[PDB]
RNA sequence: UGUACUAUA
């Protein structure tokens, strides 16, 4: 009976926030024939409710539909209408749904640029951000962003990102860290640079935290940093190593950098040279800590993975006159470690650890 | 023997 009734006489707010009405008018935007028809028609009618709609069970799902057909027009009224909102609307179950449909289509740099306009502090704090980027709607829509846009609008993100102390309100939440690879995965050099020397200054509360440690090893993997990266971690962190390989998360990261050294330096002798010379000290100074700490870390439910990822001929094969040193220390090492074999014996992992002795050993 | 992946009829 509904679908006897002309387009024109139609209560479209009525039959937005209306289930199975919001279905049959998503179903006219679909029908080729009246698809233009009904969608001018219900435009007029709802622009004064976007932002209800938006936030509506069911009208969010007639808005995204409606960003398919929408011309560049409407589209951009809808944007200059809900702009303001965008907090709001993210941090909201069915508006997060409309505000990634929407970034989603949009049709040109205007439209972009109001978006971006209403996350600025303008309309959206600092602390608003930081909150987006944590919440469990909200951080889908950064990430739409940060997929969407050119880094180049990334400037709010960023802000909040280096703000104070925030690195690690973001690093160490579950969904914060997911947000803070994502951007860091695609944003400029820069953009990288400054949200490398804020995790570099809050370091201790990062690399053992659950979720905090991702980020450091996210870290290691970006070649441009290596740099100054490597030196500026051991630096922070070589007096403590023996305890940061003895905990459960930075253990990881320990490992990381150790192999990390290993590909750096291996890829010299099968590429920057500054970061080759100071990669070759750090390895040295790195196999006399845990030479004096053996006893230790052959022992730890943790330590133990460290020691044996720089005990494995797997990753140091071509460096068998740092060579020269280096196969002194690693040969050292491996005597001292199976002396302490017999002290092991209990341990589940005892055989793994004879097992690279053994290699070593086939392999020299 | 050892760590994270999230949301609408």
């Amino acid at each position: 009976e509904i679908s006897a009734l002309p387009l024109r006489d139609l209560d479209y707010i009525k039959l937005a926030t209306d289930q199975f009405g919001c279905r049959f008018l998503q179903k006219k935007l679909e029908t080729p024939s009246e698809s233009n028809m009904v969608r001018d028609l219900m435009y007029e009618q709802i622009k004064p409710f976007f932002l209800d709609l938006i936030l509506d069970p069911f009208g969010n799902y007639l808005v995204q539909k409606l960003c398919d057909y929408l011309t560049a027009e409407q589209k951009t009224l809808l944007i200059q209408t809900i702009y303001p909102n965008v907090f709001q609307i993210s941090i909201n179950q069915y508006g997060t749904r409309s505000l990634q449909k929407i970034i989603d289509t949009v049709d040109n740099e205007v439209q972009i640029d109001l978006i971006i306009k209403g996350f600025s502090q303008e309309f959206t704090s600092i602390e608003q951000v930081v909150t987006l980027i944590n919440d469990l709607n909200g951080n889908h829509v950064i990430q739409k962003c940060i997929f969407k846009f050119s880094p180049s609008k990334f400037g709010f993100i960023i802000d909040a990102i280096v703000e104070q102390n925030n690195i690690i309100t973001i690093s160490t939440h579950k969904h914060g860290c997911c947000v803070l690879q994502k951007l860091l995965s695609v944003c400029t050099l820069q953009q990288i640079f400054k949200i490398s020397v804020k995790i570099v200054q809050f370091l201790p509360g990062l690399i053992n935290d659950q979720f905090g440690n991702y980020i450091i090893q996210f870290l290691l993997d970006i070649k441009e940093l290596d740099f100054y990266l490597l030196a500026e971690l051991f630096n922070r962190l070589s007096n403590e190593l023996c305890q940061l390989s003895c905990l459960k998360f930075s253990s990881n990261v320990v490992e990381k950098f150790i192999k990390k050294l290993f590909r750096i330096i291996t890829g010299f002798i099968v590429a920057s040279d500054d970061v080759i010379n100071a990669s070759m000290n750090i390895l040295l100074t790195t196999i006399d800590i845990f030479t004096v700490n053996l006893n230790v870390l052959i022992r730890d439910n943790f330590g133990n993975y460290a020691l044996q990822t720089l005990l494995d001929v797997k990753n140091y094969s071509p460096l068998l006159n740092f060579c020269n040193d280096f196969s002194l220390k690693i040969g050292n090492l491996i005597v001292l470690t199976k002396e302490l074999l017999p002290s092991i014996k209990t341990t589940s992992y005892a055989k793994k650890i004879k097992l690279k002795v053994k290699a070593y050993a086939e392999a020299t």
